[PDB]
């Protein structure tokens, strides 16, 4: 099983390669994951210099197989059922009377490390708008992303809202779809309908330089 892989406390990596109304940039991330606990610890440094998005944009696209399945819940955990050879998970994010995201990304082992390779491309996006003018605030509100099996294509599909707050007060929203294909030729488990509940923190590390956001998260499948 996939979930076997799962059982300690297993490091990350994320690197992602992105592109929004020209203005390309990169990010790595590393840190560990700790499924048994829902729990994640990240740290993403932009390593082009200046990030040209708000942090809290580019979340939900930085490794839902760490997601805390409870017992009763095994059998509707698909993304550690593809380990190692991993998932393919691509969303398309609109941000309401603005661009939009697409990303592909590559969720797998390599090696010792969970590994999560983005590419992402932006169009669309205003330039005095809240994303390109950042006037999105630095923190996350917590979700509950409804994941739905996607049996034709041997995997899962999932579309979920999240609000961004905007500096002056307001809610930025950014509708999420999203769907997960398996990379290897294995058996995979297909869920019945189901949710995950996810809590996050963003933080900056004292001693970073760089354009940077510190990652805490939590999440917990739910069922019915």
């Amino acid at each position: 099983k996939g979930e076997e892989l799962f059982t300690g406390v297993v490091p990350i990596l994320v690197e992602l390669d992105g592109d929004v109304n020209g203005h390309k940039f990169s990010v790595s991330g590393e840190g560990e994951g700790d499924a048994t606990y829902g729990k994640l610890t990240l740290k993403f440094i932009c390593t082009t210099g200046k990030l040209p998005v708000p942090w809290p944009t580019l979340v939900t696209t930085l490794v839902q197989c760490f997601s805390r399945y409870p017992d009763h819940m095994k059998r509707h955990d698909f993304f550690k059922s593809a380990m190692p050879e991993g998932y393919v998970q691509e969303r398309t994010i609109f941000f309401k009377d603005d661009g939009n995201y697409k990303t592909r990304a590559e969720v797998k082992f390599e090696g010792d490390t969970l590994v999560n390779r983005i590419e992402l491309k932006g169009i669309d996006f205003k330039e005095d708008g809240n994303i390109l003018g950042h006037k999105l605030e630095y923190n996350y509100n917590d979700h509950q992303v409804y994941i739905m099996a996607d049996k034709q294509k041997n995997g899962i599909k999932a579309n979920f809202k999240i609000r961004h707050n905007i500096e002056d007060g307001g809610v930025q929203l950014a509708d999420h779809y999203q769907q997960n294909t398996p990379i290897g030729d294995g058996p995979v488990l297909l869920p019945d309908n189901h949710y995950l509940f996810t809590e996050s923190t963003l933080s900056k590390d004292p001693n970073e330089k760089r354009d940077h956001m510190v990652l805490l998260e939590d999440v917990t499948a739910a069922g019915i």
